[PDB]
């Protein structure tokens, strides 16, 4: 296609979000996205979750995966038939979506309202989404390393990533995961229970002194590594990679303390640079302090691009300028893109939600500003029978937490096994709430989120607890 109405620049959570909200605000639109990968949109959480948690060989071709509860899905948001064809669409009666699969747009030209792609064609547009997502951080250490290096190293980021690593797990003897945040203990504990029934080796280590240490408070951090240790990880905290380099066919990790890793395949999980690179020829604005494009309220990077998902940073109604790394943001933000594309001039002000299940017995929650440097108010309890995902996926049928949460927040609240299982913890910053993170408390996001928009100076947070931790039949109308 030589010009299109809509144009969506990468195909993922955020671009197929938007691309629905332009349909349903402006019937018979025509949305192209143009998607550098092979496949049309589709979901990342289950890749280092459910996918795992099978013994069913076929999912790696059907991306078909179980729930917790048993109930199958699609990784896929929509089947094919829910598209039309890219040469259909400038065609067929009352519009549609389609996917340029297999294409990179490699220029933007923001004065022109023109792309380029990578085969060398043009495309011209009236209002375009930049949904491009991040790129995964490597190691300076293994850019260091050799090619061989490199190749058994895996950035986990993608349905071909699953493919590779799966297969790897079931033929290696031991697997390295390098980064100790949520998506690295998803995997450890993914390939923890592979490796458990094969007889085989998993390997985390990290630099911070426990698994998500720069998000949990300590307590919290090292119960999380000591339960990635029972899933038959073996977890080195405080490590910092110094060299990989190869030995007799085996990676050799050699850490900065002097200690010594022999494994066969490395898995790096250590965070993401939004994706800027059609910020080159000019015309939009980056953000240094975070990354991202900056955006103004609307989303709009410039008069008619606006940017949704990973790559965007916004300007959060409550910390201002942050960038996220949400699947909740990126549906959220890339609706409202879509929306204002058609005209809505709506503002962003969603609270967006975070969480990482590492199996079907352990899930967290997070909002706002999660930093364990500030100081924080955790408030504990045992975990009852329905305190876990499976629970909560079997009481609302999806998986997706910020689907079962959902994107809401509450308006009006009425108050009508050997040791802690569960809890809020409440960040603080200026004698307020600024950050919430839930530990296998489920349904109650939508009160989390009311709690940091009011940002009042709380005293009694072990009454606030309450509305987290004991309270079952909370009457509460939501918004
Ligand atoms: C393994 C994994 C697990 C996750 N688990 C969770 C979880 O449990 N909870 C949670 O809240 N979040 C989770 N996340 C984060 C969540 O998936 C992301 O926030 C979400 O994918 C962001 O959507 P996006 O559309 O902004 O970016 P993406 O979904 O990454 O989409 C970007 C797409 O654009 C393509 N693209 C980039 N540049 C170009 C270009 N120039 N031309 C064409 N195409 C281009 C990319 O190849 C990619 O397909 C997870 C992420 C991963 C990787």
């Amino acid at each position: 296609p030589s010009h299109v109405p809509f144009l969506l620049i990468g195909g993922g959570t955020a671009a197929f979000a938007a691309a629905r909200s332009i349909r349903a605000r402006d019937p018979g639109a025509r949305v192209l996205i143009v998607s550098e990968d092979p496949e049309l949109p589709y979901m990342r959480p289950p890749l280092s979750k459910e996918l795992w948690f099978s013994d069913d060989p076929n999912v790696t071709k059907t991306l078909r995966f179980k729930q917790w509860n048993g109930k199958e899905r699609s990784i896929y948001f929509q089947p094919p038939s829910f598209y039309v064809s890219a040469q259909d669409l400038p065609h067929i009666e009352n519009g549609g979506v389609a996917v340029l699969t297999g294409k990179k747009v490699v220029q933007l030209d923001v004065r022109d309202n023109m792309v380029k792609l990578n085969d060398g064609s043009q495309i011209t547009y009236e209002k375009c989404l930049i949904a491009t997502g991040g790129t995964p951080r490597s190691l300076s250490a293994i850019d260091r390393a050799g090619a061989e290096v490199k190749s058994r190293t895996t950035l986990f980021r993608k349905i071909g990533d699953f493919r590779s690593l799966e297969k790897i797990s079931r033929e290696v003897k031991s697997i390295t995961i390098i980064g100790g945040g949520f998506l690295g203990s998803e995997l450890a504990c993914a390939l923890g229970r592979k490796a458990r029934a094969l007889g085989t080796e998993v390997i985390q280590l990290f630099p911070e002194k426990g698994n998500m240490g720069k998000i949990l408070p300590e307590y919290l951090s090292n119960w999380t590594m000591e339960k990635v240790r029972r899933e038959g990880v073996k977890v080195m905290p405080n490590a910092i990679v110094q060299s990989v380099g190869v030995s007799s066919g085996k990676l050799l990790i050699k850490l900065k303390d002097g200690r010594k890793v022999e494994t066969d395949h490395i898995v790096a999980a250590v965070g993401l640079e939004p994706n800027v690179e059609l910020a080159k020829t000019g015309g939009l604005a980056i953000d240094s302090d975070f990354g991202g494009f900056a955006v103004n309220a609307e989303l709009q990077a410039a008069s008619n691009i606006w940017v949704a998902g990973d790559a965007a940073c916004f300007y959060d109604i409550k910390l201002g300028r942050r960038r996220v790394e949400h699947h909740d943001h990126a549906v959220v933000s890339g609706r409202l893109a879509g929306e204002n594309m058609t005209g809505a001039a709506k503002p962003y002000w969603h609270q967006s939600m975070f969480w990482s299940d590492l199996g079907p017995d352990v899930g967290y929650e997070a909002i706002g500003l999660v930093d364990s440097s500030l100081p924080t108010v955790g408030v504990f309890a045992k975990a009852t029978a329905q305190d876990n995902p499976k629970s909560a996926t079997e009481q609302s049928g999806t998986g997706i937490r910020s689907e079962s949460e959902t994107e809401s927040e509450a308006s009006e609240i009425t108050i009508p096994g050997e040791d802690y299982g569960k809890g809020v913890i409440f960040y603080l910053r200026d004698k307020v709430v600024v950050g919430i993170v839930l530990w296998n408390i489920f349904n109650r996001m939508p009160i989390a989120r009311k709690i940091i928009k009011d940002g009042e100076q709380h005293e009694d947070l072990n009454e606030v607890a309450k509305l987290f931790n004991i309270h079952e039949d909370l009457e509460v109308l939501f918004q």
